[PDB]
């Protein structure tokens, strides 16, 4: 009934991937209890830092990446959800189910990656465990892992970046191609398709 109709909560930033130093490592900034409350209220007062955020809903966790002032992630994780912010829920400014893509305005305090114009095919995928995985670009939206590994190690990393050697954003990780559970290739939204969307 209309009176009891529920509302879905906001996506919540629960951590980040620190790429500041010589060592990449994941940091948690909010635990599950505070995440659940922040998802219901949409009010997140935690300071945001960095380029790659770890984000969560009530049921899923994945990544989100700031490029050119937009925090980008996957539609299959975020759906049409708002993201929590210090002033309350923030509505998506980009939504494209056909690309598996959504975006919100980048949060105050975040740093944005620069869109790559190098035209290089030697990429690096950043996962939610702060693994930096070499990927050879194989097409507009795909790349092969130089060292395959079980898909388990990539689960939860959709929305993370593929980067060029210079640290520019080349795309947003969206799917993994596997054989017998072994990830051999990845699919991603290329930054040009984001720059198109923008
Ligand atoms: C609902 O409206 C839409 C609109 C457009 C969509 N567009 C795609 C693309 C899609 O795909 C789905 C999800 C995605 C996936 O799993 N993403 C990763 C991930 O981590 N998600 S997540 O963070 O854990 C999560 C779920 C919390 C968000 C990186 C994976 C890591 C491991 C993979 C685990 C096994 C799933 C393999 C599958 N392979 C695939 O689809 O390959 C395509 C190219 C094929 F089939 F053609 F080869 C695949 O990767 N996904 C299957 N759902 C869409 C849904
Ligand atoms: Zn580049």
């Amino acid at each position: 009934h209309m009176a009891s109709m529920k509302k879905k909560g906001s996506v919540v930033i629960v951590g980040r991937i620190n790429l500041s130093g010589d060592t990449a490592y994941a940091q948690q900034t909010r635990g599950e209890e505070g995440c659940q409350e922040t998802s219901q209220t949409g009010r997140d007062k935690n300071q945001v830092e960095g380029e790659v955020q770890i984000v969560s809903t009530a049921t899923q966790t994945f990544l989100a990446t700031s490029i050119n002032g937009v925090l980008w992630t996957v539609y299959h994780g975020a759906g049409t959800r708002t993201i929590a912010s210090p002033k309350g829920p923030v509505t998506q400014m980009y939504t494209n189910v056909d690309k598996d893509l959504v975006g919100w305005q980048a949060p105050q305090g975040s740093r944005s990656l620069t869109p790559c114009t190098c035209g290089s095919s030697d990429l690096y995928l950043v996962t939610r465990h702060a693994d930096v995985i070499p990927v050879r670009r194989r097409g507009d939206s795909r790349g092969s892992l130089l060292s395959p590994r079980p898909i388990s190690y990539l689960k939860g990393s959709s929305g993370g970046p593929l980067l060029c050697p210079a640290g520019h954003a080349v795309g947003i990780f969206r799917a993994a191609v596997s054989t017998r559970g072994v990830a051999k290739a990845v699919a991603f939204i290329p930054v040009e398709s984001l720059e198109t969307t923008m």
